[PDB]
This record gives C-alpha cells, sequence and structure tokens, in this order.
C-alpha cells in the first residue's frame, strides 16, 4: 500500500530511536534470510556497525528489503554489503527502486563508485543495474579496507553526472 525509503544506521551519534532500531533488526531478518553465504551474526555485526549505513525499503510500515553499505570518501567508493528484498515483495521492480535510489544518493555525496562482490545467484541482478565485471577504478584505491568475500565475483558500476 505505502513506500517509503529511509537511509538509516546505528551511527554512535545519536539514534537508539525505537523506530529505526526495529527497522535496523527487521533488515538483519531480511538479509539473514535472503543471504544464505553470510552467516546471521555478521550481518547483525555490520548492519549495527556506525560505519556502515542501510538503505531500508518500508511498506505499511514494515522493511521489505534494503541495501547495507559502507562509504569511503576519501577513496571514492562506496562497498556495496547486502541487498536483499524479502521473497514475497520479489519480482516487482523494489529492487530496481532501491539500487536507483541509492545512487542519486550517492551522486548527491559526490560518491560516483560502486564496488561489490556479487554472489553466484546475484550477477543478473547488479548487471541489470548497470554493474560490470571490468573494474574501471584501481586496486590501489579499494584493496585494503574492502571486504573480499571468497567465492564472490567483484564488480563495479560508475554513477552518472
Ligand atoms: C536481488 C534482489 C535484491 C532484487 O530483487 P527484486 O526486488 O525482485 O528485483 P527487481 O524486481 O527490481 O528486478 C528487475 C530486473 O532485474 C532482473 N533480475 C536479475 N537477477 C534477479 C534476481 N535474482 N531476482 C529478481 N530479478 C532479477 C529481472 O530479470 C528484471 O529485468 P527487467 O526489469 O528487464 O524485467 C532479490 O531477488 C533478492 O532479495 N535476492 C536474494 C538475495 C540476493 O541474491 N541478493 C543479491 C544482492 S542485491
Amino acid at each position: 500500500k505505502v513506500i517509503e525509503f529511509h537511509v538509516v544506521g546505528n551511527s554512535l551519534n545519536q539514534k537508539p530511536n525505537k523506530k529505526i532500531l526495529m527497522w535496523l533488526v527487521g533488515l538483519q531478518n531480511v538479509f539473514s534470510h535472503q543471504l544464505p553465504r553470510m552467516p546471521k551474526e555478521y550481518i547483525t555485526r555490520l548492519v549495527f556497525d556506525p560505519k556502515h549505513k542501510t538503505l531500508a525499503l518500508i511498506k505499511d510500515g514494515r522493511v521489505i528489503g534494503g541495501i547495507c553499505f559502507r562509504m569511503f570518501p576519501s577513496q571514492g567508493f562506496t562497498e556495496i554489503v547486502f541487498c536483499a528484498v524479502t521473497s514475497n515483495e520479489q519480482v516487482k521492480g523494489y529492487g530496481t527502486h532501491l539500487m536507483n535510489h541509492l545512487k542519486e544518493y550517492h551522486i548527491k555525496h559526490d560518491i560516483l563508485n560502486f564496488l561489490t562482490y556479487a554472489d553466484e545467484y546475484a550477477i543478473g541482478y547488479f548487471k541489470k543495474q548497470g554493474f560490470s565485471k571490468e573494474i574501471k577504478i584501481p586496486k590501489t584505491k579499494y584493496v585494503g579496507y574492502i571486504k573480499d568475500y571468497e567465492g564472490a565475483t567483484l564488480m563495479g558500476c560508475e554513477l552518472n553526472p
């Protein structure tokens, strides 16, 4: 019925809010069920990590999808950690809106590069979102504090104006 996008996080500043707190758990839940190769404890570890933020897709007050990301302003890129939409809401374009919305959010902050390690079943999604295996960014800029998930295919995406 009603759709909303909210960028949330556990920032050590001021976010112990109950509304966003329940959303973070809802995000952990959806990520955990949709991303089996990511242990649930690990997902909880990063989703609540102050350096990470998550773009949440809320529908009728409940989280049905989101994208956890870790921005690296200095190195001019953002790491896309988790992406998922609940099973019952998939194949409706929401995954598309999320990536699109997240792109604009980054063009706004002057970050025009997306780097992620796509999983076997993810490759198709990122491809349809404009990501490509051919990295348009030097390794010296990302290879360092960007987790390289075993069995994953490193992919990138450069944003528009
Ligand atoms: C990948 C995911 C987040 C997005 O799914 P979604 O909300 O259903 O995506 P969309 O409906 O916006 O996809 C639309 C387009 O993506 C394509 N696509 C490719 N891979 C896809 C996949 N795994 N699921 C759904 N669509 C997919 C569709 O064919 C479609 O092409 P079209 O617009 O020309 O018809 C969701 O399928 C999911 O939760 N997957 C399980 C976890 C996962 O594999 N995550 C990868 C990290 S994002």
